[PDB]
């Protein structure tokens, strides 16, 4: 069976990554990390193997875990956007180069790497659809820097793309749009996944605090099921006919587009009318703030390399992200 290394697996891709590959009988997962209070329900699994470890302490260690297994998923990354701006040093030291030094391990010793790109990579595109093989990456000037995560992720992009071009790496780099499901990231875990801004709001919901709608939070963005998300990286992983190679594919439900605004009274309206509701405070309201307009994906490249197509409609995905994570909530 296919050995599957996934760097970072204490988290909500790790996961469902994991009850999914788990689920088929050719797969052996390594789940590295430095805790697994979120993956503990696979720790006696027979084909289920945690790694204790951390991409920026250990060198050797991760080395001969990409050297034993065949296909890497680096995911751990500082994501959160305060972060950019607050430790841009540390973000880029993490999210690029420890990386890199993953990167360069898979193509020392010819392994498939699955790498996370992000979809703040096409940044202020005007194209209505951000198309990873047509669409121009747009930027402000260095002075804006809250850029730095975006442009470090996409020099990584083509850093792989090197190595695929002169090196024979073989890799799929995909680009996940707002996922979200049970088990959600904690908003300040460096692992990749969960869409930040659903999980504030459930925040703001679960604690009493105010929706903070900055400037209007008029700003659309496309949210996905992590059913139809990960159903997609597992297509990624079993590579049929080896399609995904030297590919970089969008994983997102280019239907359920909303405001910020719009999922604010779409979580609301969910909250409102869950059972669980009179354990949580009466909702403070939406704050108006004023310190992307639209980030809709192609999924052409998933059609074709994955034959996939998002099946969950948004009502169903945000009833159930909220549902579980209010049924979880330590209420003491």
């Amino acid at each position: 069976r296919t050995r599957v290394l996934i760097l970072g697996v204490n988290g909500f891709i790790g996961n469902h990554l994991t009850e999914r590959l788990l689920r088929e009988d050719h797969y052996e997962v390594y789940g590295l990390d430095i805790g697994s209070d979120a993956i503990s329900r696979f720790l006696n699994h027979p084909h289920f193997h945690f790694v204790e470890g951390d991409i920026s302490i250990h060198s050797e260690w991760i080395e001969y875990h990409v050297k034993k297994c065949d296909v890497v998923l680096p995911l751990v990354a500082i994501a959160t956007p305060i972060e950019y701006t607050r430790n841009p040093l540390r973000v880029f030291e993490l999210d690029f180069e420890e990386n890199l030094r993953i990167i360069r391990y898979c193509v020392k010793y010819r392994k498939r790497i699955i790498f996370p790109s992000t979809s703040e990579v096409y940044g202020m595109c005007s194209d209505k659809y951000f198309d990873e093989d047509h669409s121009n990456l747009i930027v402000g000037p260095v002075n804006k820097p809250r850029w730095i995560y975006s442009v470090s992720k996409q020099l990584l992009d083509r850093v792989i793309w090197a190595y695929g071009e002169k090196e024979g790496l073989q890799f799929t780099l995909f680009r996940p749009f707002n996922w979200m499901g049970p088990r959600l990231d904690n908003l300040n875990a460096a692992r990749i996944g969960s869409s930040r801004a659903i999980t504030q709001l459930i925040l703001n919901l679960v604690e009493g605090s105010p929706i903070k709608l900055i400037d209007g939070g008029k700003q659309k963005r496309c949210f996905t099921d992590i059913r139809d998300g990960i159903e997609a990286l597992y297509r990624i992983i079993e590579n049929a006919g080896n399609r995904c190679d030297g590919e970089i594919i969008n994983i997102g439900n280019p239907e359920n587009e909303a405001s910020i605004e719009e999922l604010g009274e779409m979580l609301l309206a969910s909250f409102e009318k869950h059972p669980l509701r009179h354990h949580f405070p009466p909702f403070a309201g939406f704050r108006v703030v004023e310190s992307v307009e639209h980030r809709k994906p192609s999924i052409r490249n998933a059609h074709r390399c994955l034959d996939w197509e998002p099946k969950i409609d948004m009502q169903e995905t945000i009833d159930e992200t909220l549902d579980f994570f209010l049924r979880t909530v330590d209420l003491t």
